[PDB]
């Protein structure tokens, strides 16, 4: 039989394995010839594994790189402006790969030009919250200072653009140990953890969405207008780099002032972690200086899109995509993903080679630039944006298979909660110790959810992977699984390795999943969600659970404004409204539930579908959200402090943030009780999609 | 049988008559209890005739209406602040009417309050073109002078906002005879030309689409936020007020300064036409002074909507909707046209209680506040705004059916010629000696096409009518048809007695349709037209005539863009993009068409449905136009000179429009540049949902 146990048991881990040494021998980085060499080749396989169509659509987009004849590198300078310690000009290459060309030096991508000197300041992870310690509590002044930031908790561009408006003149981001060596581990190449010299590139663009800097809302197709570099989209506006920490020691031991405000602030570095200005007494005249001399240039990506046409409805689309494009060799990121999804690819080929097809059209995409700010998944979706919203079932992501190798990770839509829940019942763990039984036992023993018992954790999606520009721009059905580690905190920093020289093929066989078997249960896990998707008669959506998750959500927010009980007397602040949509949407969705349970009528199907399918699309308000009007959901946003990180009911959270230090409480509180309105409106209207029709 | 024939033959013209007396015996302001009451009435009948249901859709909205112990005027002031002439303080009411109450006197709905003092300037219609002359030709300066303007040729706002950006400190409109007096033809009672004391009420709003003042985007429910009236949405700034052509003669007759520039500058009063500033020699000391006491008040107002559920697509919705709200009898408008949807309603549900059900659900809408704003229907429309974007199929409006007896006068998307053509065809002439012959063929010898032989002449949608939430907005198939004059250059004016007490009743029944056959006739035409779309297997949507219109805007833009081909030279202005698209569009859509009639497959044929329903969504940017957010079609906007015209590459036409005068022409030519690459885009990716789906 044609079933998904056929198209499930037709994957390997041995094929998996097989494309990810093909795909990590060297560099692929977005917009050089190597990348669109794979392209090609992808392109070229998807059409022999059976797919009906696969075509390369390119844009020419704003990217960024190091000068190859003039390096970038940071110095401590003395009062005589001799460079008496400068750091690193590479990484130096792993076994084997000392002779690998084109691997581009370590860098922030879309750092301006400069050479600012001046005195350090360090700003612990530059969350919102350091500066405000810093700020507020420590009153340090960061205004023409250089600062130096670890790595970790919050995605970069958050950290640059924190540092821009405390006032600094350049940044600094390293690597420590405390987050990025493992105790007990060895560093690579005997073991995962991050050597010294090791250094995480990437970019640290603040584009809320809008994809090529630009051209927003567009596709940066050949006609293409393009704004002038001064009106771009999200550049920092103050040269920033990265370094490792052997050459974070160096720059950290002579700081002097203030000493850390408590343990928080203190990384594991054998140095005091005091926060500046400048260093101790003895060094008291030394600075430092950065030489930044990276240049934005316009240049062409590439996206492969293979097409797998329905049989019953070709006019619905579920997309698997994910990125191709790496920082380096890309060993995990993105190629442990890419590798499933060729794998998937070739599986459901298979099938197809047999004479079947899936009931609705499935479209595989390789997207290109992702590392540069999701610049490849947002020029394609801005260009075909009406098929999308129009047609658009639901979207998989496929980054990373593995960021460890301890359980499930799942972010999604709460529409695909029971799907997810079902299939993942339905898998076997790949987990020692427990043999023979399901996934959904493995994940939701190491993975609980906080609030229900028995249940898996499922987290919120917010940006920083290829998902962003369908479900929060386009208000499509997304969702995304993968392996992690269990080291909870780290949760949004990256495994050591990561966007490092040292993230390689050889790392993943030999210290992440030797057997493949990890992989295997992440195709197992996207290929299955896709296969559902594509192919259950009525859409495997739950309305119910969104109902469920909105109260949480509505609850949540309420308390948050429960902290100032005194000013929502003053100004009649409300969440009355917003329980209400709650209600009503829970009230509906039964309902809806009930006649889809209780309803051979392919028109009353469809037509039960097509709510489906526009349920999350409901969730989109055309006017976006303030100031980020690209982000258009009104449940889930980026959080304004970290890309990484899904909030809900953004836009009364962002209303609501530190509301007490606004100088005209007023105001402060009439945009909180406007966006109260907005989205108990929205809300209700969503509720009211699942309604009967007339 | 029950097909088209059985509806159309079940209408009747002594029906429309009876409706019409019924709805035009008191007024029916917006937000009065006469109006609410009359919502309820029509809400009782259209169950009563057989509707599935109807319900009355409340909001709360910014209405305006004069002060009932204060009244509004204008003075001529001398030295001594004597006022020695006034203004009337309202219309003489008609036969038989001079005991009725409620009559709200003549005023400009939203003018702020305000008693300014000063010098007139006579502003011809205080177009665009008239103030270009004034003040670049003539050298006068209307900066804190109160402005006089004839009323015609474009929408009031338009002339107040004008006015406002010319400096003015007040307006005074009226009615010239030479726009609203015919000759030979007599003054109500007697005929229906406008008496010297008669006056044309109406909002001075520049919303451009926002709806409601205080609440743009969302609906003016219980719970909504509104903004404070300093932020309200499109209210003049500066005292406005309406007067007619015997005080106005005396407001004239003492003008002096300079002469009329021309004679398009003068009317038909027994004065001087002379632009000022002030009045001649003798007089130079005598001012005029306005007394404008009116109040802007948040008021509830009543839409009824009526649903017909379909018998096989339920979800699939067809408008007919139009306004009940009149300035004061409400003769013609709007109940002229309600009338008609009354009558239409009736014979429906004849249908339906013999069993018969429409393929697709029809709705039918009542609007409240359109003589407001269009706010009902906005509002209504900014509520269900997901409904309508993902089932809307078309929207027939049905405000006034008519405005003359000449012939019909369509305006409506390219994708509904073919159905009027076809369906005038079958419908009998109502005109003199066109007996036996059809409508088609006296409405094409009466109003002949400019660019085809043997073709009527079809409009461009602009706004100024309910239609303009679905059609600019949403992007719904929108259409309107009514009876018209002869009156070319009066087309933008209206009929004399628009707005003003006159119009009721007997004018129509006396003067205008004795025996309702122009009535019956246009109820054929918009119940035909809602027949067709609610019941036609394939959607009767041709997009082969929106190929042949595109080409003729693109060489219309073009060759405005051609007057200037030393900067098309200069900043490398190119159009081939947008032609590019619209050849592609062109092949495109005559494939799209083969596979229409070449294709027992409800999948397919739904597919093809749901491309011909999107086509019209696709030309929709939701990035919305320059600084007019709720205008999203790319094609089509209301002028930004006159709301009552459509016009064509709206996003290009402005940013062409005096670019001679703009002080930084590199910057001018990057923004028509930019709307090129915004309007191709927009045109390929509309042809592209007409492509093969996968
Ligand atoms: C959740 O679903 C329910 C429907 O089950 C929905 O209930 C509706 O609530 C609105 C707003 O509260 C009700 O609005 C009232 O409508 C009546 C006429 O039907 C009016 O007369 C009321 O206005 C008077 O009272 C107001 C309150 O004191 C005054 O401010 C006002 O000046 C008037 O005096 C009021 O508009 C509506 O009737 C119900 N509909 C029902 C029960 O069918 C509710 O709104 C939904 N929640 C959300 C957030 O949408
Ligand atoms: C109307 O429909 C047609 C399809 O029939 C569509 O044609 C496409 O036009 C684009 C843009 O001109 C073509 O783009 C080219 O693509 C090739 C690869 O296929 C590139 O190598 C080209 O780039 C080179 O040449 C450029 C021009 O000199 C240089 O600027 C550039 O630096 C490169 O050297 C270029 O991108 C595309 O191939 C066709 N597609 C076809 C024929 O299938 C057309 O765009 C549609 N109109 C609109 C307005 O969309
Ligand atoms: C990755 O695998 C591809 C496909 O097997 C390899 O590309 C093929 O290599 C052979 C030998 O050079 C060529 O004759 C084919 O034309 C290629 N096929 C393609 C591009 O589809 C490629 O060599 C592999 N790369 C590595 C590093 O192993
Ligand atoms: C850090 O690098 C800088 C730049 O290459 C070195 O300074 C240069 O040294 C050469 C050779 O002595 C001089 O001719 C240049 O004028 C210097 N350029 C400068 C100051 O930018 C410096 O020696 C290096 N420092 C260390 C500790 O290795
Ligand atoms: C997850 O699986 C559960 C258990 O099978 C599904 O819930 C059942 O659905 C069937 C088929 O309609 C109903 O008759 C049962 O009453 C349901 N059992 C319940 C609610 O416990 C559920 O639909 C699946 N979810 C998907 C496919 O999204
Ligand atoms: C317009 O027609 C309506 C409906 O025929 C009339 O309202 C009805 O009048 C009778 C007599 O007062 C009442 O008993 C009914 O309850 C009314 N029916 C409704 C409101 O549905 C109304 O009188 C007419 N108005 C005029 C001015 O002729
Ligand atoms: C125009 O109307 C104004 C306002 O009613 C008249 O001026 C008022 O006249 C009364 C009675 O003489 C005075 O007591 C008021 O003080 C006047 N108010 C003003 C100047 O605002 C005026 O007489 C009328 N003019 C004409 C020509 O009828
Ligand atoms: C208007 O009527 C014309 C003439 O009947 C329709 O065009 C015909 O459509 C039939 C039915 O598919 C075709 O087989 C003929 O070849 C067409 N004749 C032509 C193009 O001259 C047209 O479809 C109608 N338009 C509507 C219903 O929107
Ligand atoms: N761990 C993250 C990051 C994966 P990523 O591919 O590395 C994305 C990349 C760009 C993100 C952006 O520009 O928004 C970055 O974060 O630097 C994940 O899994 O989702
Ligand atoms: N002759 C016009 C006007 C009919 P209308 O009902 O009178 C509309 C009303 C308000 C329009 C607005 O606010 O945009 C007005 O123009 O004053 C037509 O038929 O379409
Ligand atoms: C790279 O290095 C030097 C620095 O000016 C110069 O030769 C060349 O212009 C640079 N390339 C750039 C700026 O792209
Ligand atoms: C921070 O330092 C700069 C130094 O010139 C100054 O302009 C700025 O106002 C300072 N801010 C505070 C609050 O100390
Ligand atoms: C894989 O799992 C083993 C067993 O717990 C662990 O010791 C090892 O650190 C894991 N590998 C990685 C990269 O996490
Ligand atoms: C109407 O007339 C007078 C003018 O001030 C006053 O009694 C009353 O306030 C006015 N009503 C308003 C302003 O609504
Ligand atoms: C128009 O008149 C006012 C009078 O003060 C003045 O401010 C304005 O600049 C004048 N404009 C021109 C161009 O005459
Ligand atoms: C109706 O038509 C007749 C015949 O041309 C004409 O004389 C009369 O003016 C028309 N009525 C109106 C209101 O246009
Ligand atoms: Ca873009
Ligand atoms: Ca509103
Ligand atoms: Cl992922
Ligand atoms: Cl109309
Ligand atoms: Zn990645
Ligand atoms: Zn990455
Ligand atoms: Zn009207
Ligand atoms: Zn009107």
């Amino acid at each position: 039989k044609h079933n998904m146990k056929a198209f499930l048991d037709e994957l390997k881990a041995e094929n998996i394995k097989k494309f990810l040494y093909n795909f990590t021998q060297i560099p692929h980085l977005a917009g050089t010839e190597q990348n669109f060499q794979l392209a090609k080749q992808i392109q070229s396989q998807w059409k022999e594994f059976g797919l009906d169509s696969v075509e390369l659509a390119h844009y020419d987009v704003l990217l960024s790189y190091p000068n190859k004849t003039h390096p970038n590198y940071i110095s401590i300078i003395n009062e005589d402006g001799n460079e008496i310690f400068n750091t690193s000009l590479f990484e130096p290459p792993p076994p084997g790969y000392e002779n690998v060309s084109d691997i581009v030096p370590p860098f922030s991508a879309f750092s301006p030009q400069g050479m600012p000197e001046g005195d350090l300041v360090y700003v612990n992870y530059a969350r919102t919250e350091d500066f405000f310690k810093l700020e507020r509590d420590m009153k340090i002044n960061c205004s023409g200072k250089i600062v130096i930031a670890r790595y970790g908790k919050v995605f970069r561009g958050n950290k640059v653009k924190n540092a821009q408006l405390a006032g600094a003149k350049g940044v600094i981001l390293y690597s420590d140990p405390a987050d990025y060596f493992a105790p007990g581990v060895k560093s690579y190449p005997d073991g995962w953890n991050l050597p010294g010299g090791g250094v995480q590139r990437g970019n640290i663009l603040n584009l809320n969405g809008a994809g090529d800097p630009l051209t927003p809302g567009y596709p940066a197709n050949e006609y293409a207008y393009r704004r002038g570099i001064a009106e771009a989209v999200g550049l920092p506006s103050i040269p920033v780099h990265p370094i490792g920490y052997y050459d974070a020691q160096k720059l950290l031991e002579k700081m002097g002032g203030s000493a850390p405000p408590d343990s928080s602030w203190r990384g594991s570095l054998k140095v005091p972690y005091n926060v500046g200005p400048g260093f101790t007494g003895n060094f008291s005249t030394q600075k430092v200086k950065m030489h930044i001399h990276s240049t934005n240039e316009v240049t062409r990506i590439y996206n492969v899109i293979g097409t797998l046409r329905g049989a019953v409805e070709p006019d619905r689309y579920v997309i698997l995509g994910g990125h191709r494009d790496s920082w380096v060799f890309g060993g995990i990121d993105p190629q442990s993903g890419a590798a499933v999804v060729h794998e998937i690819v070739r599986s459901f080929g298979t099938l197809k080679k047999e004479g079947w097809r899936p009931r609705r059209t499935i479209l595989f995409a390789s997207w290109d630039a992702e590392e540069f700010g999701l610049l490849g998944s947002t020029e394609w979706a801005e260009e075909n944006s009406r098929l999308l919203q129009e047609r658009g079932v639901a979207y998989i992501n496929a980054d990373s298979s593995i960021e460890g190798n301890y359980t499930l990770r799942v972010d999604c839509t709460p529409l695909m909660y029971s799907l997810v829940h079902n299939l993942t019942k339905e898998l076997k763990s790949p987990d020692e110790g427990f043999e023979g039984k399901s996934l959904y036992e493995s994940w939701t023993k190491k993975s609980p959810s906080p609030e229900f018992s028995g249940m898996p954790r499922i987290s919120k999606l917010g940006s920083g992977n290829d998902f962003e520009v369908f479900f929060q721009r386009l208000g499509i059905a997304s969702g995304r699984a993968r392996y992690t580690k269990n080291w909870e905190t780290n949760k949004f920093s990256g495994y050591p390795l990561y966007h490092s020289v040292y993230e390689t093929y050889e790392l993943v066989e030999k210290f992440y999943d030797p057997m493949f078997k990890y992989h295997l249960t992440v195709a197992q896990v996207r290929g299955g969600m896709v296969f559902e998707l594509a192919n259950s008669i009525v859409l495997p959506f739950d309305c119910r659970d969104y109902a469920v998750v909105l109260r949480k959500y509505a609850d949540k927010i309420y308390s948050i404004s429960m902290k100032h009980p005194q000013e929502m007397k003053t100004y009649s602040v409300s969440f009355d409204s917003l329980f209400s949509a709650v209600k009503n949407f829970t009230e509906i969705a039964s309902k809806f539930s009930e006649r889809l349970q209780d309803f051979s009528n392919p028109i009353v199907l469809r037509m039960m579908n097509d709510q489906l399918m526009f349920l999350e699309r409901a969730f989109i308000d055309p006017l976006g959200l303030p100031d980020r009007p690209f982000y258009r959901h009104v449940i889930y946003a980026p959080s304004s402090h970290n890309k990484y990180a899904g909030e809900s009911f953004p836009g009364i959270y962002d209303a609501l943030f530190d509301i007490e230090s606004k100088v005209d409480p007023s105001k402060a509180w009439g945009e909180v009780k406007r966006q109260i309105y907005v989205a108990a409106f929205t809300v209700q209207a969503a509720a009211e999609t699942l309604s009967e029709v007339a």
